[PDB]
């Protein structure tokens, strides 16, 4: 009746020390769908961009021989990749041909159940406004495709499902909706990143609802805003993944007075000893700075969890904050929930002190997993 949907990223492995995470660390009774984020593209081909990734492959794959119900997929694209190649390769009937035969050819041959489309994002990042309804073209070809390999070696077809943007000028320059949704098996919405520093305030990085200040175009930036939209617009509710991060934003704030929602920031927060990014710190990040005696808030309008020291603050999410968006989901009817990343929740249990992968168990018990079969 749920899914829950996991994202693996291929560069954690070169986190250092508790950080680094492998296919291995990931257990396999905790999603219902692992995503391998990513491949690249070459000649219009579907390829690898790690040296080990047919190693890990193989190890990502290998989960099925421990919970016979898990399905995985292969994510192409992602924000780094940009545009640029899936731009030549939409751009004819020809391209495309080469392409969805290089994917159903690679998924087979490594074990994956199916491919996720990231592309960031047809119609804006230099992509012209004729991706828009190339992307739906490629969509429906790939499913397609799909369908007769099905039945030309008679096994489950291959799954498609796509990573979509939140911002309503994102998704306008982006999707035929309705059509998009009637060849993609699922649709992940990418509901985190709605706020950063990039704003020059503090605010969330996925906030459920609204601020009450809030307004224009800031009051679409909530995840109840943005997966109305998609539903109202033309995508059915079951096809629709609620994205939940595992990460937070943390800014440097302009006076150390102002700590609210709203407060003025003069750049990103610094990077984190484990994930070393500007702006973002993993959640098991975040549980260090909290034992380091940051003052706790909670936004109340908008059910998440903030924070601050000196000049740092951060916004992110925690067990409480996921629970209110998996009732609220449940509630709406969505189909089920997509998180980034497996390997930024406290995998190893020993920063946060709330079990292993605390965030993502409490999805896991949410969404009526905890029963859900785990065996060969
Ligand atoms: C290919 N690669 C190798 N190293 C990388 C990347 C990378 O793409 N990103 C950007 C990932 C950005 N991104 C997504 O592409 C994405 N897609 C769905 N959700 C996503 N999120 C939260 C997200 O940060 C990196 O940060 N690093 C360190
Ligand atoms: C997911 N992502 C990763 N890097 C990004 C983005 C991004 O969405 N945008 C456009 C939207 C506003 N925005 C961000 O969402 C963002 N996320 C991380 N860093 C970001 N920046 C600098 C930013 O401007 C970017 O410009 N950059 C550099």
């Amino acid at each position: 009746a749920y899914q829950l949907t996991c994202y693996f990223t291929n560069w954690a492995q070169y986190r250092p020390g508790l950080g680094r995470f492998m296919p291995d660390d990931i257990n396999p009774c905790l999603c219902t769908h692992l995503i391998y984020a990513f491949a690249g593209m070459q000649n219009n081909e579907i390829t690898t961009i790690e040296w080990n990734d047919v190693t890990l492959y193989q190890a990502f794959n290998g989960l099925k021989n421990k919970n016979s119900q898990l399905k995985t997929l292969l994510a192409i694209g992602g924000w780094n990749f940009g545009t640029a190649p899936f731009t030549a390769m939409v751009s004819t009937p020809e391209n495309r041909q080469t392409f969805i035969t290089s994917v159903i050819k690679f998924l087979r041959q490594y074990e994956f159940d199916g491919l996720d489309f990231d592309w960031e994002y047809p119609g804006s990042r230099g992509s012209p406004p004729q991706d828009k309804h190339l992307f739906t073209v490629l969509v429906q070809e790939m499913r397609e495709a799909f369908e007769q390999e099905a039945k030309q070696i008679n096994k489950p077809r291959l799954m498609v499902t796509a990573a979509v943007a939140a911002g309503i000028s994102n998704i306008q320059s982006g999707y035929e909706i309705p059509q998009l949704s009637q060849y993609l098996d699922y649709i992940h919405v990418m509901t985190y990143d709605l706020h950063g520093s990039w704003e020059g305030y503090t605010g969330e990085n996925s906030p459920l609802y609204k601020y009450p200040t809030d307004t224009g175009s800031n009051a679409y930036l909530n995840v109840d805003y943005v997966m109305n939209y998609w539903k109202d617009n033309g995508a059915p509710a079951e096809k629709l993944i609620v994205g939940f991060p595992t990460y937070g934003h943390n800014f440097i704030l302009s006076n150390p007075s102002n700590t609210g929602i709203g407060a003025p920031t003069s750049g990103a927060g610094p990077a984190g000893p484990y994930a070393k990014e500007s702006g973002i710190w993993a959640y098991y990040e975040i549980c260090t700075f909290l034992k380091n005696g940051a003052t706790q808030g909670w936004d109340a309008p908008q059910e998440v969890p903030y924070a601050y020291q000196g000049n740092v603050w951060v916004g992110y999410d925690n067990i409480k904050s996921f629970d209110i968006k998996a009732q609220w989901l449940k509630h709406n009817k969505f189909g089920g929930a997509m998180v980034w990343a497996i390997d930024l929740d406290d995998f190893t249990g020993t920063f946060c002190n709330q079990g292993k992968f605390p965030l993502i168990s409490t999805l896991k018990k949410a969404l009526g997993l905890q029963s859900a079969s785990c065996t060969a």
